[PDB]
């Protein structure tokens, strides 16, 4: 991953987030913080807020990062997939992780259902909301925020846009 | 632009439309057809249905063309961006036309204020929807939907995303 895609993981709530776009974020639902009348300095009412599950995405009024080039959202990646999880740490330091991606369904985790894709590290909470990339030719596409890890043994779960298809289960 | 660019613009009430990915549609609002309960079978409230100007997006609950990937719609492209705009007529002739690109701006046309970007070409009512694309590196960029023309000397207008900017007038 260059050092713009990168730039584009962002500190947020109890997480991180990703810009898109320079008007388009994404991050994971749980790490939104609560009780907040603005997100990045702009009021609620001006920003189109879509959430689905643990998949939670901004559209700004305002450009927020015009030093930006829009790129590729997609809903989850094809079965094994290998991603990069761009995990940045409080400290500063970046850990991409690279994994095999599984199946797309809705899964029960923590008491709620998630629809999200799992797959197979090739983490730790406070990393909710990194970004899950894949490289497609020159360009990167992002597929998926990071939502939950098992206690051990290997398995990540990304949140991904809500949307029904052939390939995913349901 | 390729055979599958091509393939994402699509007849669509008195115009055109283009897909964005699997599952988002843009056009002309002018174009979408009255009256109806559908678009492409699907029933109006599976639709999130985006309006702003002469600037339309469907973003459907099915993957209505799981066949393509998601590629990338900006607002606009900077001032002198040569793009071009995916003409099909009616007869299946495909005639693309090279336009160099103005401003971003609020214009008065036909009565209403329309959010979008004039160029210079380098037109009939019909093509109304066709996209405004350029070439990033080894992908296509969309940006626009053909909304406008003068009745002679060369100037075309596209309907852009709402979206306020430094670079833009406003
Ligand atoms: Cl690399
Ligand atoms: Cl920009
Ligand atoms: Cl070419
Ligand atoms: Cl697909």
């Amino acid at each position: 991953a260059p050092p713009t895609l990168w730039s584009r993981v962002t500190k947020f709530g109890s997480g991180w987030g990703f810009w898109v776009s320079p008007t388009v974020f994404i991050t994971t639902t749980h790490v939104v913080p609560t009780g907040v009348k603005e997100f990045f300095g702009e009021p609620l009412s001006s920003i189109a807020i879509h959430q689905a599950g643990e998949f939670t995405q901004f559209r700004f009024s305002k450009k927020m990062r015009p030093d930006l080039t829009g790129m590729v959202l997609e809903e989850g990646c094809p079965e094994g997939t290998v991603c990069s999880v761009l995990i940045k740490r409080d400290s500063g330091e970046l850990l991409p992780l690279a994994v095999r991606m599984g199946a797309i369904a809705s899964m029960r985790i923590q008491g709620r259902l998630v629809h999200g894709q799992s797959g197979m590290l090739l983490t730790i909470p406070g990393d909710c909301g990194a970004p899950y990339v894949h490289k497609r030719g020159n360009d990167w596409v992002v597929c998926g925020v990071h939502a939950a890890a098992t206690k051990s043994g290997n398995t990540v779960v990304c949140a991904v846009q809500a949307g029904e298809g052939e390939t995913a289960l349901e």
